[PDB]
């Protein structure tokens, strides 16, 4: 609306699955859900959606927009055609956004999963690289 209705350390957590499928020849990325997202509207909620970019590259995907929730349930899967060893060249940028109708979308937070990450985000990538045809599901902290 017109009276700033669509306008914080804890940004939320995201549950992500990674599976390299040898039958299909590529990476399946699952965006399952987020929990305790930052509220980026005055009603105390957000309208979240998630964007994926497989860097450095078809490289991009996005989820649907869920309305008025800090705990969006997406259960959506995305596919990238890629050789397994070429995943060792890439990193997946994940960003979470609050859709607004009358202004720019608000940034909730993000995380990078891939070779230029650190800590548990790096390890998640490595577990997918080391384990073909296993679904590796982990929770990550969103960062600003
Ligand atoms: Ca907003
Ligand atoms: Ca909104």
């Amino acid at each position: 609306m017109a009276l700033y209705e669509e306008e914080i350390e804890e940004r939320g957590k995201i549950l992500v699955s990674l599976m390299y499928s040898t039958q299909q020849g590529g990476l399946i990325v699952g965006i399952i859900r987020c929990v305790h997202l930052a509220a980026m509207d005055a009603n105390g909620y957000s309208d979240p959606f998630v964007k994926l970019w497989l860097k450095p590259d078809k490289a991009k995907h996005k989820t649907q927009i869920k309305k008025k929730t800090l705990n969006p349930e997406f259960n959506e899967e995305f596919f990238y055609d890629i050789k397994h060893s070429d995943l060792a060249k890439k990193s997946l940028d994940i960003s979470v956004w609050d859709y607004d109708i009358g202004k720019s979308n608000d940034y909730i937070g993000g995380c990078q999963l891939g070779i230029s990450a650190k800590g548990e985000r790096l390890k998640h990538w490595y577990e997918c690289l080391k384990n073909k045809d296993k679904k590796i599901e982990r929770w990550h902290q969103l960062q600003n």
